């Protein structure tokens, strides 16, 4: 039974919702995006209209072969009618192709689903400024003052540098990036980038990123694992055992393995700074974990939260247990109460 937090009142429409069956009355079906846990249900078999972004329908046709049929991509930032009712697609700063939604209700109510993203201020200047929200269902999956972690553009510069520098040292050194799903991708091109290489894939992988509509992605990927000094691989595979077969394969073209695991939020974020991150080391191979969050942070969520003064907040995340929907309302209210609406 499709939870109420997947339920969008006043419609025919759920959010997220491929994993209870048939629900009753939902003639519309939602995609915020493309990660399994959101999609999970979702197969070539299901028969009723789903909406989503243009990238989200590419993965849906191409990795789930969903049928045409039943696909309705939209474009974002337009006013869009469905089943006789307005809504709006706003970018999600999240994964390739993640959305967040504004339904507009026939009895006047504005709601704002954010799907899964990372806030950001670019978002005080989109379609959301003009206008009043009454409800918002709210990714809350960092929401506690203890989950810090650096911008996107600072981790990035990390990664090259430290790249950049054991290669430019050691030109027969190999560079490893571990993935399980989409996004975080900047992670693995940017190296590539300064490297002068293509980034090398298995042919599942491949496909996947052939749906994103990168700009000149051809330029940029691989399956000739032989021509390109980054691999990705399955983040499991990220271990001193993972790493040291796939050496074995290369044929004695490398003799050392840098490998990046991207996590989100670990405690080492409690007590150390980007800049001072070391590895972890077992004779020629070393695995950094960076902090590449595609959630919002304490602050970027207050931020944008304090900034739209929704009438009413609904958690997506950590809905659970008793102490996290606890401690979750506390600081909607502390939040309330500061800014004064
Ligand atoms: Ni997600």
């Amino acid at each position: 039974t499709c939870p109420f937090y997947k339920k969008i009142p006043g419609t025919g429409f759920t959010v997220d919702a491929f994993q209870y069956g048939v629900v009753e009355g939902c003639t519309a079906y939602f995609l915020t995006h493309f990660h399994s846990d959101h999609y999970a249900g979702l197969s070539k078999h299901f028969t009723f209209p789903v909406y989503c972004s243009e990238i989200t329908g590419n993965l849906l046709k191409n990795k789930l072969h969903v049928q045409e049929q039943y696909i309705h991509p939209l474009p974002l930032d337009t006013e869009c009618i469905v089943n006789g009712v307005k809504v709006v697609l706003l970018d999600a700063n999240h994964c390739p192709g993640a959305v967040m939604i504004l339904f507009y209700l026939p009895n006047g109510t504005v709601i704002l689903h954010t799907g899964d993203f990372r806030a950001d201020p670019s978002m005080e200047r989109s379609l959301l400024a003009d206008q009043k929200v009454h409800m918002l269902y709210l990714d809350t999956t960092y929401c506690s003052p203890e989950y810090t972690f650096p911008s996107q553009q600072e981790v990035i510069r990390f990664a090259i540098n430290t790249a950049f520098e054991a290669v430019t040292l050691n030109p027969h050194a190999l560079v490893v990036c571990g993935t399980y799903s989409i996004g975080k991708e900047k992670v693995f091109l940017a190296i590539a980038d300064v490297l002068g290489s293509k980034v090398g894939m298995s042919q599942e992988k491949y496909k996947t990123l052939q749906c994103l509509n990168i700009p000149e992605i051809n330029s940029l990927i691989t399956t000739d694992m032989c021509s390109s000094l980054v691999h990705l691989l399955p983040m499991m595979q990220i271990n001193f055992k993972g790493l040291q077969s796939h050496l074995k394969k290369c044929g004695g073209k490398y003799n050392q393995i840098l490998a990046f695991r991207p996590t989100g939020w670990t405690h080492s974020n409690k007590f150390t700074r980007i800049a001072d991150v070391i590895p972890q080391t077992k004779g020629n191979i070393s695995i950094y974990g960076i902090p590449y969050s595609e959630h919002s942070s304490y602050l970027e969520m207050k931020r944008f939260v304090q900034w739209l003064k929704p009438q009413k907040i609904i958690p997506t995340v950590n809905v659970g247990t008793w102490k996290s929907r606890s401690t979750m309302e506390k600081y909607f209210r502390e939040w309330k109460l500061e800014a004064g609406y």
